[PDB]
């Protein structure tokens, strides 16, 4: 499950396709928790491609459902990224992840 709450401005048509290296100013967040990962803090806006399962399924499905300029807001389920596993020190198991995703992409 990927719950999208798009803040309106964008274009609504430049969708990420397969093998398109796309750029996201992401900003991570835990439900009832703080940030854990931010491309805005690094100022390195995470040039990633679609179709290789580089990113988690909660972040991959939210990218193709957005367009250029759009500012959505992910609500990632635990079972798609780290629900039983959990990352050591960053993501606990059974965490419902929150992301500030703005698709200002390339290709």
């Amino acid at each position: 499950g990927v719950e999208i709450e798009t803040i309106s401005p964008g274009d609504g048509r430049t969708f990420p396709k397969k093998g398109q290296t796309c750029v996201v100013h992401y900003t991570g967040m835990l439900q009832n928790g703080k940030k854990f990962d931010s491309s805005r803090d690094r100022n390195k806006p995470f040039k990633f491609r679609i179709g290789k399962q580089e990113v988690i399924k909660g972040f991959e499905e939210g990218a193709a459902q957005m367009s250029l300029g759009q500012r959505a807001k992910l609500t990632c389920t635990p079972d798609v990224a780290y629900g039983a596993t959990g990352h050591p020190g960053v993501i606990p198991p059974n965490a419902t992840l929150i992301f500030d995703v703005e698709l200002l992409n390339l290709e």
